[PDB]
């Protein structure tokens, strides 16, 4: 217990620290792109965010999430169960054998599709993905199937948990706090609380933390939630080494890093240099819009008669006395927004705004998710891979388990079981 | 053996005499460092406008 010797609470605020640049940044970069998406923790009910002065963010980012979906998750199958009953021996002994396994695992990964088809993951996942190009983390949580009642993930924010990572890439520890009302509390949870002491109000909400570190005499993840600094009874888990729910997630990975960055940090400078040219060019016609006479002094023009005259009416006067207020500012509109449009090209590209390269056609097809994943990796670096191996290849580990206890595989030996799992472009179409 | 060393050390450009490689970038170094100071001054003239 010498990770979690401090508690919940103790382990929770000093990592807490580590990750206060993270949401700065995430912060800094919604404010560019979509200032809702990841909002301060101060304001709340009346934030009233203000438009970004320029919309190519929001359109890249949109589009950047949408990209990653079609290829990541069509309706095609994303993983692929490849039986290795044997490294070679499974091809040379038993073939008609293999082809009665095989079968099982595309009943098993059909059952996989309706699985994610009933409790409704794709919706979650779109928002993750969403989160992940704005803020460099997201946490996305796996319940229980708990019978056939309708099961969806939970998706943490970066804000609401906490992450520890070694130079090694593995996880050293997490914490999760969640608020909920005390009514709404699991009946668990609830008896944890009375047991606890003290009436507490149903409307008042109770934050829970849920703190999961390695063992150090076995490499296992151990899982408790821990209430009001009391750790709750029967919550006590030891998930199976390498398989917990949990799938912290990060786009950019960097070594010595316990986080990741996310991909707008990349070009947030292009972004917020965009930022300034468009406000600019703004408030340059906001000051054309207002209209001021410049009546010369020394004319012999008077407004007084300029105004009282109806249409088509005689007034005594010379033109050029009359003069209005104009912006000059051509030059410096012309060079504005020839540099502004500068910088859209190079963040059109880097977001991949549509050039009619998937807008075109009215039918979503597997060959038009191959083209869709090699745009990924021709742009956005390697995401497409990187993802495919960090959110993927857990999301569907996770889900196989699960699925094993509900459906019997027809065949015993765990390798039929679980056969090697394939989340690339390989998956992608028939084969 | 030296065939069967798991440990691969890859060397993209190779000199005769080096134990490290060279990055594809660096001829091209010093034509994007002429590029990025460019580009620098447009934006920043953009800034004045």
């Amino acid at each position: 217990t010498g990770l979690a010797e401090d508690g919940a609470k103790s382990v929770y605020e000093r990592l807490k620290n580590d990750r206060a640049p993270y949401e700065t940044r995430a912060q800094n970069c919604a404010q560019y792109t979509i200032p809702s998406l990841f909002p301060k923790d101060s304001d709340n009910a009346s934030t009233d965010y203000q438009t970004p002065w320029q919309a190519v963010g929001a359109r890249g980012l949109n589009n950047l999430a949408s990209k990653l979906m079609l290829a990541l998750f069509p309706m095609q199958t994303w993983m692929r169960l490849t039986i290795s009953e044997y490294e070679a021996k499974q091809l040379l002994s038993d073939p008609d054998g293999l082809a009665k396994v095989d079968e099982g695992l595309s009943m098993v990964e059909r059952i996989i599709m309706n699985y994610i088809e009933s409790n409704s993951y794709r919706v979650t996942l779109f928002e993750a993905l969403k989160q992940l190009v704005v803020a460099g983390n997201v946490l996305l949580y796996l319940p229980e199937p708990e019978g056939s009642n309708y099961n969806p993930m939970k998706l943490y924010r970066l804000s609401s948990y906490v992450v520890q990572r070694d130079a090694f890439g593995n996880v050293l520890q997490m914490v999760t706090r969640d608020q909920i009302a005390f009514g709404a509390l699991p009946e668990d949870i609830r008896k944890a609380v009375e047991g606890q002491g003290g009436e507490k109000k149903a409307d008042e909400t109770i934050d829970v933390y849920t703190h999961i570190y390695l063992d150090e005499d076995s490499g296992e993840y151990l899982r408790y939630e821990e209430v009001e600094g009391m750790e709750v009874q029967g919550s006590d888990g030891t998930y199976p080494k390498e398989a917990c729910p949990y799938i912290p997630i990060r786009m950019v990975r960097l070594d010595g890093e316990s986080y990741g960055r996310s991909y707008i940090e990349e070009y947030l400078g292009d972004l917020r240099s965009l930022e300034n040219l468009q406000e600019a060019i703004v408030k340059m016609s906001m000051i054309s819009s207002k209209v001021i006479g410049l009546v010369n002094p020394a004319g012999i023009t008077q407004p007084r008669r300029l105004t009282k005259a109806q249409t088509g009416d005689f007034v005594t006067g010379r033109p050029e006395d009359i003069s209005f207020l104009q912006l000059e500012k051509q030059a410096d509109f012309t060079v504005a927004k020839a540099v502004s449009d500068a910088i859209e090209a190079r963040l059109s590209f880097a977001f991949m705004l549509n050039s009619a390269v998937q807008r075109t056609g009215e039918r979503v097809t597997a060959e038009e998710i191959r083209y869709v994943a090699s745009e990924l990796e021709d742009t956005l670096g390697g995401v497409y891979s990187i993802l495919s191996q960090e959110l993927q290849l857990p999301l569907v580990r996770v889900l196989l388990k699960q699925l094993q206890a509900t459906q019997q595989i027809p065949e015993l030996p765990k390798e039929a079981v679980e056969p090697t799992i394939s989340t690339g472009l390989e998956a992608i179409g028939r084969g």
